[PDB]
C-alpha cells in the first residue's frame, strides 16, 4: 500500500485530492478519509484551501486518531514563487497554513515561473500569462535547501515533460534528485513514454484527474466522460465495482501513486475500497488502449510560456 522513493521514505499509494473541495468543506472531508484510511493527503497552496485541510489534520492528531508520521502530506510550490528567494516563505506559509512542522513532499506545481505578486495568475491586457526571469534549476537549488533545512522530507516536482525532467536530472551540482513527478493520468491520457522515463529513473509517478476531473471549471457538456465510458463500466461490472474504483486501481496496478478528489463521505469511503480486488492482466491492457491523449488539465494563456510542458510529445 506504500511505495519507495527515493528518499528513503515509503509514500501511500493513495491519497486524497482537494483542489476545487470548497474551503467551507473540505475539513470535514479530511476528517472523514483519515477516518476511513487515507494516510495520504494532496494540497497546494494554490487551492486557497490549506487552512482547512490543516485544521482536519490538526484535529485527527490531537484525537490520537493517527500519528504525525503515518500521514504523508504533500504540498506544491506556485509558479509566482519560482525565484530563488522566494522559495523558502512559500513553503513556511503552506507549513503555517497546514499547521504542520514539515512537509513529506514539496513539489513546483508547474515548470511555468509566473512574475511575482499577490495575483496567481498575473496575465498582460490581451490575456497572456506574464513570465519571470526565473531559471527552474535555480528553484530546484532553493527546492533542496529545503531538504537541508528540514522544512520537507522530500522534493518533486508536477507538470514537467521528460525534456524538463532530464534539465533537473543534469543539472550542474544536483543534490537530491526528485522523488516524484505529479501528471495528469487515466486512460484517456496514459502517458506510457513519461511514465517510463521516470520509472526508468528512479522517480516515482503520481497520477492526477484519475477520474477526468468532471468538476473543473472549464469543463463543456460534449467533453469525454470516463466515468461514463460503456467499456470501462463494463469492466467494473465484471469485478462488482463502480467504475470510480475501476478508474482508482489502474494507476495503483501500474506502479502509480494515485489521488482522487471528494468532498462526498460516501465517495471518499468508496473510493478507499481498492485493496480488495485486482484488475486482471487483459482490463490493463485494454484500458491503456483506450488512449485519446485527451488533457484536462493545462492553460491556454501559458501556451506561449517558454517553459509550457505540453508542446512536447511526452
Ligand atoms: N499537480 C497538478 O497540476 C494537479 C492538477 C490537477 C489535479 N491535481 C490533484 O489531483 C487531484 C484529483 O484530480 P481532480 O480534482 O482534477 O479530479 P478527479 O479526482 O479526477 O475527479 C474529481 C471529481 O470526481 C468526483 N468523484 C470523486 N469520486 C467519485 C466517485 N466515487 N464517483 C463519482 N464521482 C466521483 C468528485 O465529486 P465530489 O468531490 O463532489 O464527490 C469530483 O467532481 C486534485 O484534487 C489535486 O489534488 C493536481
Ligand atoms: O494546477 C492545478 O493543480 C489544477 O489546476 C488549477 C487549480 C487551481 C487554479 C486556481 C485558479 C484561480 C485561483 C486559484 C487557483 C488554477 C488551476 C489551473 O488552471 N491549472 C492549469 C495550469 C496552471 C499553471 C500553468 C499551466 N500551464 O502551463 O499550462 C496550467
Amino acid at each position: 500500500s506504500r511505495i519507495l522513493l527515493n528518499n528513503g521514505a515509503k509514500m501511500p499509494i493513495l491519497g486524497l485530492g482537494t483542489w476545487k473541495s470548497p474551503p467551507g468543506q473540505v475539513t470535514e472531508a479530511v476528517k472523514v478519509a483519515i477516518d476511513v484510511g487515507y494516510r495520504h493527503i494532496d494540497c497546494a497552496h494554490v487551492y486557497q484551501n490549506e487552512n482547512e485541510v490543516g485544521v482536519a489534520i490538526q484535529e485527527k492528531l490531537r484525537e490520537q486518531v493517527v500519528k504525525r508520521e503515518e500521514l504523508f502530506i504533500v504540498s506544491k510550490l506556485w509558479c509566482t514563487y519560482h525565484e530563488k528567494g522566494l522559495v523558502k516563505g512559500a513553503c513556511q506559509k503552506t507549513l503555517s497554513d497546514l499547521k504542520l512542522d514539515y512537509l513529506d513532499l514539496y513539489l513546483i506545481h508547474w515548470p511555468t515561473g509566473f512574475k511575482p505578486g499577490k495575483e496567481f495568475f498575473p496575465l498582460d491586457e490581451s490575456g497572456n500569462v506574464v513570465p519571470s526571469d526565473t531559471n527552474i534549476l535555480d528553484t530546484w537549488a532553493a527546492m533542496e535547501e529545503l531538504v537541508d533545512e528540514g522544512l520537507v522530507k522530500a522534493i518533486g516536482i508536477s507538470n514537467f515533460n521528460h525534456l524538463q525532467v532530464e534539465m533537473i536530472l543534469n543539472k550542474p551540482g544536483l543534490k537530491y534528485k526528485p522523488a516524484v513527478n505529479q501528471i495528469e493520468c487515466h486512460p484517456y491520457l496514459t502517458q506510457e513514454k513519461l511514465i517510463q522515463y521516470c520509472q526508468s529513473k528512479g522517480i516515482v509517478v503520481t497520477a492526477y484527474s484519475p477520474l477526468g476531473s468532471p468538476d473543473r471549471p472549464w469543463a463543456k457538456p460534449e467533453d469525454p466522460s470516463l466515468l461514463e465510458d460503456p467499456r470501462i463500466k463494463a469492466i467494473a461490472a465484471k469485478h462488482n465495482k463502480t467504475t470510480a474504483q475501476v478508474l482508482i486501481r489502474f494507476p495503483m496496478q501500474r506502479n502509480l501513486v494515485v489521488i482522487p478528489k471528494s468532498v462526498t463521505p460516501e465517495r471518499i469511503a468508496e473510493n478507499f475500497k481498492v485493496f480488495d480486488f485486482e484488475l486482471s492482466s487483459q482490463d490493463m491492457t485494454t484500458l491503456l488502449s483506450y488512449n485519446r491523449n485527451w488533457r484536462v488539465c493545462a492553460l491556454l494563456s501559458c501556451t506561449s510560456h517558454k517553459d509550457y510542458p505540453f508542446h512536447e510529445e511526452f
